[PDB]
């Protein structure tokens, strides 16, 4: 199993794997061809100097090292390569004498693989050492955070403050440097996102603690939220640090990446069903409730959160939960319906309203039971993790104590819960099996630790045998958990529709449920959007949703039978594959509008909350009025979060923005009650300057993260669309204004002028951002001016809106208002213009690219890979390679991969034709990266160029491993005889890299043409983007 989680490792294995690559061409050039191997005293002498110094430096390290784990793990490593090279120096002797020596041309192949694996495994050792040091400093912070609560003093807090600060500073540094070194960007993300949070939390801890050694000392009505936050703030930070430690130990694709998000998302839905249960019941507990108020929604929210969880389950529970939701909701339809006749008191109108109310209880029970089963695995997985780590050290010292051996007992016991909790007897078995060997060897080495500790590597052959076996067990278990949760659909809009399509096409072929899952996700977002709208709108959306649900149900059932190519199995495919199209569009417009309103005003509620907290100890309705505000706040923060999540969902941006948005969203959810408490602290503890410094901190902290989210959501909307929606909204606001003056209600008037001013201000924000994001003189100036005009248009309307406050019926005042009004709307068209795409200007025989070869009649294909090539090719297949090198390289490697979807599985002559397929791809890999970097440079749009470059840095890394990997397979494909964990895993990794690669290429193609419209003054020319 090769490992290349870092830059150094790839840097050292790249060349090595290269030499061997050459020792193989010959070895196969003699094994199947004609004339055998030549003389290789120099080549095989090269492999020597390489691994030589390596092994050497390892030796100086092993000796001069305090680390027990390096002491034990390192040595076996050197040993590996020594034999691997002294088996090639030998193999070459017989090859120098009797070149045709067959028994010698096998000292090579099996000696060729040794050099690789041996070097990887040695290097791997240095790293784990490197990581341990970080991890140590990490646990420190964790532990020292424990201490936090045991602080009631002041000078005591001070000691803390200066003891933590540095260690924290040291951690951040170590971590920074570390990610700088990873080759898995994803891993680099989590590390930085985690370290960020932790940083920003620190101050919060401090502040709380002081606000603590203030009230708790006083003994009044404030500590109720003091020990709260202080304790909460800590439990969060120690969670991220744990996450960091977790991510650090990684050396390949995240296994259970979604493990956290899942158990945490199942927590929001529970808390959300919990916080709306009553409210939706109170509706069915009243035949006199309006078919659309809060109550009608609460039922709907509950059912949303319900399927959210349902979706995290598998088949049975998944379909049972979703099924329930369907009828429960469809039933509410019948209910609120009959209320639409006056027979809400019909015996049925209350006998279905209870039928549903009681169903809500069954459903809540079902989801809770599911949440539990999923968190049980989560805990177990975590338990196992800590235990194997505690027994890591007990294995390092030949002088352990039954305790450490009691950590290995616990590990297997926990691994036993994961087995029970399992539902595929095959996986559970493979687990329980291992426990028997591990349990043994751990006992067989325990004895020897009293019967002559065997401090001399004689026990090592066990203490290592075990540490390794434990490692294998933690992998089996991880899959069990992984394989327990269904495959997820793409996060972003585009990715879903794509996946949706695929299945639509081949409803027969295994996507692993992904296609129908993507459809479910979309419809779910459709319902989410709709359950927020009104009249026919909410019902019209819901119509097309139910419409797609019905179509997919049908198509899936046909295909299920056998009919995977029938007439309706197309007529349906068509009615559906066109149904999403209308939906995608319907939802995007839909979300743009929602964003206009929810995000209009974001600081008001927090203001009243801020105001309230300070209010005079004698203020009337004190303690009742505030509460009315804390509510009104938490409620709004929720709606913001909800909305931004829809923008993430159905908007336009990649995992780039989506993650950042979902990021701020979670946050908001955390600091919402925090703030809402620090606001209550100061209420029952006025004056107390520690109360202002704290609550101010929190609020402003929340007020930041918001604008961070406000900005991002706006970047999910297409600027042109945003401006448009903004212009209409301003127009209709001017209408509510006219109706106010017509009915004489200065409050109705003002509220519209107010909203208008907000609206126009937002426009200025979008503009400023749009301008900073550009390097193009024309644009920045055009937009700059228009936006300058707009501002002057703002205040005059506001004061004129104020004048007509009094004389709402007085003309000359409403004229001076409406006049300044249309003056805004005027300037807004002026800024809309500056965004207008540019008006086109004024300045063959054929093109014959090669088709896609797939027809191989049940030939030895590797499905997963063939897919990737196919998908990639399909994308490039849309354009012409004519005047487009990126397209060419794409199209080429597409086919250059299908040629690999053949060699991957053993064969005849492969081993060479493979080492070539990779090299060929990697050379193409190098052309895209190079051209994409250029298009990036000619781009005046900082965002795109920043995205373009983002997909580039990945290609190189990817193609490299693709080489190193292929070089390995070639080593163990020459013997198409038996199968083992080695050949199997390496083949597995190969596909994964070939997957990431075909993806990063579609991406580079997309962003490449995206940046195509933002290039100007025509320097080095462009790529000719034209569809065929």
């Amino acid at each position: 199993m090769p490992v290349f989680h870092t830059r150094t490792i790839e840097s050292i294995l790249e060349p090595v794997a290269q030499q061997i690559s050459h020792l193989v061409i010959m070895h196969e050039e003699g094994e199947v061809d004609g004339k055998a191997i030549p003389d290789l005293t120099a080549p095989v002498a090269a492999v020597q100097a390489a691994v030589s110094n390596l092994v050497r430096v390892g030796k100086e390290t092993v000796q001069t090292t305090e680390d027990q784990i390096l002491k034990r793990d390192m040595p076996p490593a050197f040993i590996k390569v020594e034999n691997a090279c002294t088996k090639l120096v030998q193999a070459a002797q017989m090859l120098q004498s009797d070149p045709y020596s067959v028994p010698a041309r096998d000292y090579l192949i099996d000696g060729s693989r040794g050099i690789l694996s041996g070097t990887s495994d040695l290097l791997l050792t240095f790293d784990e050492a490197e990581v341990r040091k970080i991890i140590r400093v990490c646990k420190g912070i964790l532990e020292y955070l424990t201490v936090a609560e045991v602080v009631e003093t002041m000078e005591d807090l001070v000691t803390y403050t200066k003891n933590l600060g540095p260690g924290m500073t040291k951690m951040a540094k170590m971590i920074d440097e570390r990610q700088q070194e990873l080759t898995h960007q994803e891993h680099r993300v989590m590390l930085v996102n985690s370290m960020n949070t932790v940083k920003e939390l620190l101050p919060v801890l401090i502040s709380a603690m002081k606000i603590f050694v203030t009230t708790k000392n006083s003994k009044n009505q404030g500590i109720e939220e003091a020990l709260k936050n202080r304790n909460f703030t800590v439990e969060k930070m120690s969670a991220e640090i744990n996450e960091i430690i977790r991510v650090l130990q990684l050396t390949s694709w995240d296994e259970d990446a979604w493990a956290s998000k899942d158990t945490e998302a199942m927590k929001r839905a529970l808390a959300s069903i919990d916080s709306k249960l009553n409210q939706a019941k109170g509706w069915l507990r009243d035949p006199s409730a309006s078919p659309g108020d809060a109550g009608e929604q609460a039922i709907r929210q509950i059912l949303d959160e319900a399927g959210k969880v349902g979706e995290l389950c598998a088949g049975k529970e998944r379909r049972e939960i979703l099924g329930t939701c369907k009828m429960l909701g469809q039933m509410t339809d019948q209910v609120a319906d009959l209320r639409a006749r006056g027979q809400g008191s019909s015996p049925v109108a209350m006998q279905k309203a209870q039928q549903v109310s009681q169903g809500l209880d069954v459903l809540t029970a079902k989801v809770e039971n599911a949440a539990r089963k999923l968190e049980a695995m989560t805990n177990s997985k975590q338990s196992i993790a800590k235990k194997i780590d505690a027994a890591q050290n007990w294995l390092a010292d030949p002088n352990g104590g039954p305790e450490g051996e009691e950590q290995i007992r616990g590990a297997l016991a926990e691994a036993r819960k994961i087995a029970e909790l399992c539902d595929d007897p095959k996986e559970r078995d493979d687990i329980l099996r291992s426990l028997g060997e591990i349990s043994a060897l751990t006992s067989k080495l325990a004895d020897l630790r009293r019967q002559g500790k065997g401090d001399s590597p004689e026990a090592r052959a066990l203490a290592k045998q075990v540490a390794t076996a434990l490692q294998n067990l933690q992998t089996k278990t991880n899959r069990a958990v992984a394989n327990s949760r269904p495959a997820k659909a793409a996060v972003h809009l585009e990715g879903k529709i794509e996946q949706a399509q695929r299945w639509i096409d081949n409803p027969t072929v295994d996507d692993r449920g992904v296609g129908q899952a993507a459809i479910r996700g979309l419809v779910a977002e459709g319902h989410r959007l709709a359950n927020v709208m009104m009249g026919p709108y909410r019902q019209d959306l819901l119509a097309k949703c139910d419409r797609v649900d019905q179509l997919t149900a049908q198509l899936a059932d046909l295909a299920a039978r056998g009919e995977g190519e029938s007439p309706q199995a197309r007529a349906l495919a068509s009615q559906l594959q066109d149904s999403l199209k209308d939906l995608k569009a319907r939802m995007q417009e839909a979300m743009t509008q929602e964003v206009s309103d929810v995000f209009s005003d974001t600081t008001t509620p927090i203001k009243l909350l801020a105001v309230a907290a300070t209010a005079p100890p004698d203020a009337p309705n004190r303690e009742e009025v505030f509460d009315e505000r804390a509510a009104n706040f938490e409620n709004h923060s929720g709606k913001l979060g909800a909305t931004a999540e829809k923008a993430a969902a159905v908007g336009t941006a990649n995992k780039s923005t989506v993650e950042g948005i979902q990021a701020s969203v979670k946050t908001a959810r955390e600091l919402t009650p925090q703030v809402v408490s620090a606001a209550r602290i100061l209420l029952r503890n006025p004056g107390n300057q520690a109360a202002y410094e704290h609550f101010e901190t929190m609020k402003n902290q929340w007020i930041d993260n918001v604008e961070k989210m406000t900005g991002l959501v706006d970047e999910a909307i297409d600027t042109k669309s945003l401006l448009d929606a903004s212009e209409e909204a301003i127009k209709k606001d001017l209408d509510k204004c006219k109706v106010a003056m017509a009915n004489i209600q200065p409050q109705m008037l003002v509220a519209g002028a107010t909203s208008i001013a907000r609206r126009a201000n937002r426009i200025l924000l979008v503009a400023k951002r749009e301008v900073e994001n550009s390097e193009d003189p024309k644009f920045r100036e055009a937009v700059k001016a228009a936006s300058d005009e707009l501002s002057k248009t703002i205040s005059p309307m506001v004061m004129d809106a104020k004048a007509v406050a009094g004389n709402i019926s007085d003309p000359g005042l409403q004229k001076s208002f409406l006049d300044s009004g249309y003056r805004i709307l005027g300037a807004v068209a002026k800024v809309r213009e500056a965004f207008q795409p540019q008006e086109p200007d004024f300045p063959p025989p054929e093109e014959k690219d090669e088709e896609f070869p797939e027809q191989k009649a049940g030939e030895v294909i590797n499905q997963p890979m063939m897919m990737a090539a196919r998908q990639l090719h399909d994308e490039a297949r849309k354009w012409s390679s004519k005047g487009n090198d990126i397209i060419a390289a794409a199209k080429r490697m597409a086919l250059l991969m299908a040629e690999m979807s053949r060699l991957v599985r053993g064969g005849s002559g492969t081993k060479r034709a493979l080492i070539q397929c990779a090299k060929d791809i990697a050379k193409a890999s190098d052309e895209v990266t190079r051209l994409a970097k250029e298009v990036a440079k000619q781009c005046t749009d900082k965002r795109i160029r920043t995205n373009l470059l983002q997909v580039c840095e990945r290609i190189p890394t990817i193609s490299t491993q693709l080489k190193i990997l292929s070089t390995v397979k070639a080593t163990m494909l020459g013997r198409t005889n038996i199968s083992d964990e080695e050949s199997e895993q390496a083949t597995e990794m190969l596909v994964h890299n070939a997957q990431n690669l075909m993806q990063s290429v579609k991406e580079t193609v997309r962003e490449a043409e995206a940046a195509s419209i933002k290039i100007r003054t025509d320097a080095g020319f462009t790529l000719r983007w034209v569809r065929k």
